[PDB]
């Protein structure tokens, strides 16, 4: 009964062709050509980096990695707290088809080795403060040939920075605006290898990012592209919420204001002073802001939304946070690392405490817990989802993959849900 399979509507804008790197290159080149357009802002040190600067350096890294010898057969790791520099190697790799494996920068040293043992990187990009951890891992994974320091201009402790690495490998006369990103099969070529909440590696083809880019610009399931839009992001860039919201914001030309350490006054003062339209919180920051009383001391009249993304809020906490911030509700999402980003999303302007509706290109159902039979309206069962952001598989673990994703391609989320007459989903 097709009536019991919830289907996303058609996207406002048709899904664009090209790899994720080709799509990001094209958008970012355009914003690059408008001087003064801000890509990222570091709320702690107050520095802005423009799209022209971001574009040029990402293109330069792409060419430098290509000349060094990286191709679709290689992976890199990015291991860094949130920073102005984080996405530079991410974008450069995407531009040339090299898979990016972000490693949680507060992983203890065992968890870190586990993650890099699965991703098997040839090159590691790390912040200064992560260098010692990476050196210790490298003693055990000889495949790591080269370590490049992200938040330095000169060489740092005998290692090249991104800047000196680029200079070592760029051809004479290199022109950032003549560069053409690589073209490859976006279904077979892996864009990201993300870690599971021992964590596994989740392989995500370029296709899954391309679909995210359609949602991110969707006026219903995303944010409308409006000039001078600014986002405050406190979520980790190495995890799917931060990774795939930020890439979408770059596609949209927005200003991404970041923090790498949560503080109450800096956060609220940043919302006010950067006239943030949209803020992203990790889940336990919601319980925090339900307790905060300082909110009313700031002018937050440009704030239109607070988004929890993949992570599902209790109906009570979501309500208490919306109230504190004088908002009609929270822009919720439900997703997993395994679905790339949110595949249920609160449609713009529209149900307490629904998590949202099925995104374009996807289908969702709920099934009986004993039997697997599809259930009807208002009936509680296991949420299953199907669509082109589902991971291609856990790296080198077909058994955990087949345990999660059945033979018809339904991913079994492990969560309990129901959908209603309006097709809003509720996570119980």
């Amino acid at each position: 009964d097709a009536k019991n399979i919830k289907k996303g509507p058609a996207p406002f804008y048709p899904l664009e062709d090209g790899t994720a790197g080709e799509q990001l290159h094209k958008a970012m080149k355009r914003y690059a050509l408008v001087p003064g357009t801000i890509a990222f802002t570091d709320a702690h040190i107050e520095v802005n980096i423009t799209y022209a600067e971001y574009f040029e350096m990402s293109v330069r890294l792409a060419e430098a990695m290509k000349r060094y010898g990286l191709n679709t057969n290689h992976r890199i790791v990015v291991c860094s707290e949130n920073s102005l520099q984080f996405f530079m190697p991410v974008l450069g790799a995407l531009f040339i088809g090299v898979a990016v494996a972000p490693a949680n920068d507060i992983y203890n040293e065992r968890e870190l080795l586990n993650s890099m043992n699965i991703s098997q990187p040839t090159v590691v990009f790390v912040s200064k403060k992560g260098l010692q951890k990476i050196l210790n891992v490298q003693k055990k994974l000889p495949i790591i040939q080269k370590i490049i320091i992200m938040d330095s201009k000169t060489d740092y402790q005998g290692f090249q920075s991104m800047y000196t690495f680029v200079t070592s490998h760029l051809p004479p006369g290199f022109n950032e605006y003549d560069f053409v990103p690589e073209s490859f099969d976006r279904d077979k070529t892996i864009a990201l290898i993300m870690n599971s909440s021992l964590p596994k590696g989740v392989a995500l083809p370029h296709r899954t990012a391309c679909v995210r880019f359609s949602h991110a610009r969707d006026p219903i399931f995303g944010n409308q592209i409006i000039p001078d839009t600014a986002i405050l992001s406190v979520v980790p860039f190495h995890h799917g919420f931060g990774m795939f919201t930020t890439l979408g914001y770059l596609i949209c030309g927005f200003r991404v204001v970041l923090m790498y350490r949560f503080e109450e006054e800096l956060f609220l003062r940043s919302l006010q002073d950067y006239k943030i339209q949209s803020a992203l919180l990790v889940p336990t920051l919601f319980s925090f802001f339900a307790k905060s009383t300082l909110i009313d001391k700031y002018d937050l009249s440009n704030l239109h939304e607070i988004a929890s993304g993949g992570a599902p809020l209790s109906k009570e906490v979501g309500e208490a946070v919306a109230k504190r911030f004088h908002l009609p509700g929270i822009r919720q999402g439900y997703g997993l690392t395994e679905t790339t980003s949110a595949i249920l999303i609160t449609p713009e302007g529209d149900k307490p405490g629904a998590v949202g509706k099925v995104v374009p290109f996807f289908e969702a159902k709920v099934v009986d817990l004993d039997t697997g039979k599809t259930l009807g309206v208002n009936q509680r069962g296991e949420l299953c989802v199907r669509g082109p952001m589902i991971m291609s598989g856990y790296v080198n673990n077909p058994e955990a993959t087949n345990a999660l994703i059945d033979k018809d391609g339904w991913l079994h989320s492990g969560d309990i849900a129901y959908w209603d007459e309006d097709e809003h989903f509720f996570i119980v």
